[PDB]
């Protein structure tokens, strides 16, 4: 089994850092915000070996048929915000709207991810993110790409959401 996962969210939330921690087992202090790539990782989740194909979205917005088609290939989406950036949390609505549009569905596998959980400067309350996740009917996971907190849990939770949706 192979799962196409797409990491989305505003600039600077840690999409690349999360992806590179997952794939390469190290934290990036800076990562060019124009670099977009897909990465593969073999994992075992609930006793089943699977291949994750992870798209780390980057660059500028693009509302073309080709870009929509590419994003539509995603089976599940990580909605990433940073816990020290309220605007990034505000932006989650936009990302969800675009996913709902291209997937033409209200039941797309998604996980809300509050990244940078290692930092002291929190501006988004855990309870606020949990309330919105509850309203959306999706899991919420706090992560740190720096320390590895929650990283596997975020991606593996998303896989579990996909498995439930496709079986
Ligand atoms: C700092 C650079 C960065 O990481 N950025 C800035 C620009 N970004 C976007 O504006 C962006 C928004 C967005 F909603 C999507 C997107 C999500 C889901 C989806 F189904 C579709 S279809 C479609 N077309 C787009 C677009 N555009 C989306 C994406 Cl893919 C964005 O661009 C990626 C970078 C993102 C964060
Ligand atoms: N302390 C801390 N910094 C992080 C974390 N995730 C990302 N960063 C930093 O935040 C900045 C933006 O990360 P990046 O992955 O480029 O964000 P992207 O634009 O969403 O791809 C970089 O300086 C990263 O080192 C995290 O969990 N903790
Ligand atoms: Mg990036």
């Amino acid at each position: 089994t192979e799962y196409k996962l797409v990491v989305v969210g505003a600039c600077g939330v840690g999409k690349s850092a999360l992806t590179i921690q997952l794939i390469q087992n190290h934290f990036v202090d800076e990562y060019d915000p124009t670099i977009e790539d897909s990465y593969r990782k073999q994992v075992v989740i609930d006793g089943e070996t699977s291949l994750l194909d992870i798209l780390d979205t980057a660059g500028q917005e693009e509302y073309s048929a080709m870009r929509d088609q590419y994003m539509r290939t995603g089976e599940g989406f990580l909605l990433v915000f940073a816990i020290n950036n309220t605007k990034s949390f505000e932006d989650i609505h936009h990302y969800r709207e675009q996913i709902k549009r291209v997937k033409d569905s209200e039941d797309v596998p998604m996980v809300l991810v509050g990244n940078k959980s290692d930092l002291p400067s929190r501006t988004v309350d855990t309870k606020q993110a949990q309330d919105l996740a509850r309203s959306y009917g999706i899991p919420f996971i706090e992560t740190s790409a720096k320390t590895r907190q929650g990283v596997d849990d975020a991606f593996y939770t998303l896989v579990r959401e996909i498995r439930k949706h496709k079986e």
